[PDB]
């Protein structure tokens, strides 16, 4: 009956990226959520024309302030961030995260959206500001490209990914989920923990599917979050999420972008299709 | 496939009004839709503080242009409009509706969102602009407060609501659904091929925030799925009644919690044909 999640990410009028993926998934899981937008764009940035604007600092401040003063954030237990068009919004979000976490315990999943397949699709000022943002997170979900940028290491293998994670765990970050580390005809996901006394690092090997991956990572993020919110242990929540995503992609015609609307009946799938491999 | 609906209305970060209700409902009905925002507000206007801004004309034009140039609106069959914070967006929408309707067949439902219970909650410039907007709709869905404003007639009874619809029909408005008078009235200009009707709904006490928007999008969804209009209205009002009966005391209806009821097929009320 009250809002449990605050999610700060991008919005597109048509298509499924950022907070618009968030909306479909968290609504379908029936998780009450505040969606604060960082953009109001016609369509994602992969098109030749991208109408609309980033949200202005002063409007973002105004929004956050109104949520606070009207007590619409009083029961937030989860915070998620995603895409930012500008670093000022990132620094402001840091201020907001600090004030949230000073008051109460809130689990912050930072999806450090910067780029993919070795190419950034964010401003350089955002890239730099994201290095500061992640330090406040409870769990981060970079892809390999993101992880490389965040740490300054090459990430072309699981062993490199492990080294890279270690640098971020030393900064205080408790949990790092690395998506789409490369391996022959497959892709590896790595879940790495700062506290390896009480938690076990693991990998999942996923067969590579050819086709358009617009919105894939964002979908994974929100499906994972939703199962975390429901109380599914993290190993299981990861396996469910990547299992669901594989199911969605197997039911997408290859050239088409995944249609999250059409795949609503699959979102809450509980199949855990892959093997959890503990790394030694 | 492709986008079938374009919906232009307000957005709130927390709560369920305007295009945020739209998103939940159309997404649950699995109707592929473009949601162009006219605001980006923290919360609805009923709070003591309302953070955020209306969308700027130049950003609105940029978005519409980008939808067109990337072909993302080429297959739209349905258009809905709702809340606008300023009259410039209304006039620009009118330009976009004209260019849609000149060469494609698109069913435009205009929900002329101005006010309720005899009090407006929109700018007077938006009130004036809405008299122009409605002139391009295939169907409009005023409440009685809205219909009274749009015609300058008192609307305090069905018979007054009938008279008010007639003046708008004489001006070309083809279908008018008047949502609360409690009586709903569906009035047609062409009474040769369609039959005007009313539905009597028992009055429920409580908070109605997002009620009207919820009705609009459930009605549209059923129109889209090919249910005949009279039945689509019955389902929509039937579903809202069910949602309201399950809402406790002072709370606003929680569309997220009620997702399983949105696609309800019950037709709980009686369609009454009038003279
Ligand atoms: C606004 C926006 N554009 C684009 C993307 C990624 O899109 P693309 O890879 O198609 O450029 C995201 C997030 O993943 C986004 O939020
Ligand atoms: C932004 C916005 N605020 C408010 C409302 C209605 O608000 P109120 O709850 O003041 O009646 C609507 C639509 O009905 C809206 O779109
Ligand atoms: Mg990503
Ligand atoms: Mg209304």
């Amino acid at each position: 009956m009250t809002n449990k999640v605050l999610t700060i990410s991008s919005y597109v009028c048509s298509g499924f990226v950022g907070n618009r993926c968030g909306m479909i998934i968290l609504d379908s899981f029936q998780i009450q959520s505040i969606f604060v937008l960082t953009t109001h764009l016609a369509n994602h940035t992969g098109y030749p024309v991208v109408g609309g604007s980033g949200v202005l600092l002063n409007d973002f401040i105004s929004i956050m302030d109104s949520l606070e003063v009207n007590h619409l954030d009083k029961d937030i237990e989860f915070l998620v961030t995603g895409y930012f068009p500008s670093s000022d919004l990132v620094y402001e979000t840091i201020n907001r995260v600090k004030r949230i976490k000073d008051n109460k315990k809130v689990y912050f999943l930072c999806d450090p959206i910067l780029g993919d397949n070795g190419k950034m699709y964010t401003k350089s000022e955002v890239q730099d500001s994201m290095k500061e943002l992640i330090k406040y997170a409870d769990i981060i979900t970079p892809n390999a490209t993101e992880l490389s940028f965040l740490t300054g290491l090459e990430v072309n293998s699981v062993s490199e990914a492990i080294k890279a994670c270690h640098i971020l765990h030393e900064q205080g970050i408790p949990v790092i989920l690395v998506t789409s580390i490369k391996e022959g005809n497959d892709i590896i996901l790595l879940c790495s923990f700062k506290d390896t006394l009480n938690n076990k690092n693991f990998t999942i090997k996923i067969p590579r599917i050819e086709g358009d991956f617009t919105g894939v990572g964002d979908t994974l993020t929100y499906i994972l979050l939703s199962w975390i919110i429901k109380g599914i242990p993290l190993e299981h929540a990861v396996n469910r999420a990547i299992s669901t995503l594989q199911t969605i992609l197997r039911n997408t015609v290859g050239t088409a972008e995944i249609n999250i609307i059409n795949c609503i009946p699959y979102l809450k799938g509980t199949e855990e299709s892959f093997t959890i491999t503990y790394i030694l």
